[PDB]
């Protein structure tokens, strides 16, 4: 897993103006890439993830390819912890899935959790807490845990 900055946990997309100067800064000392100029790939994620490794190479010509497929890595993880939360908690939305994920600082296990409680935490008409205990009893068995609950409506 890619170690990000808690500043820069959000997904690319949501990465505003800031961000991606902070992700530039970050890739330059962490990667030991040639000093990239702020004035450089100055806009936000969307203006970022819309630009081809050419262009890219042109703001940067001696760390375009390297930035580009870091933003190539950075969102093929994305996907595929949007895809870990889908598998295990059926129905969720891709949007559903993204929500989640930033709500625990892209944590997938914490993701999963969460949204299963969520959905017991109706049921059990008690405490999050409650709705935590019991998921972690049946060992995060939506549907053990939710006939323990209906025994007690
Ligand atoms: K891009
Ligand atoms: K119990
Ligand atoms: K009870």
């Amino acid at each position: 897993s890619i170690r990000l900055p808690a500043h820069l946990r959000l997904q690319p997309i949501y990465w505003s103006r800031d961000d991606v100067a902070q992700w530039l800064k970050w890739a330059e000392n962490e990667f030991s890439l040639s000093p990239i100029d702020s004035n450089t790939f100055e806009m936000n994620g969307k203006a970022l993830l819309e630009l081809t490794k050419e262009d890219f190479r042109y703001r940067s010509p001696h760390s375009g390819d390297e930035l580009y497929e870091l933003l190539q890595h950075i969102l093929k993880e994305v996907q595929r912890k949007i895809m870990e939360v889908e598998l295990s908690v059926h129905g969720v939305t891709h949007q559903e899935a993204q929500t989640a994920l930033g709500a625990t600082g892209g944590d997938v296990v914490s993701a999963i959790r969460n949204l299963k409680v969520d959905q017991l935490f109706h049921l059990s008409s008690r405490s999050r807490a409650d709705a935590w205990r019991i998921l972690e009893h049946y060992q995060w068995d939506l549907s053990a845990a939710s006939r323990y609950v209906l025994a007690r409506p």
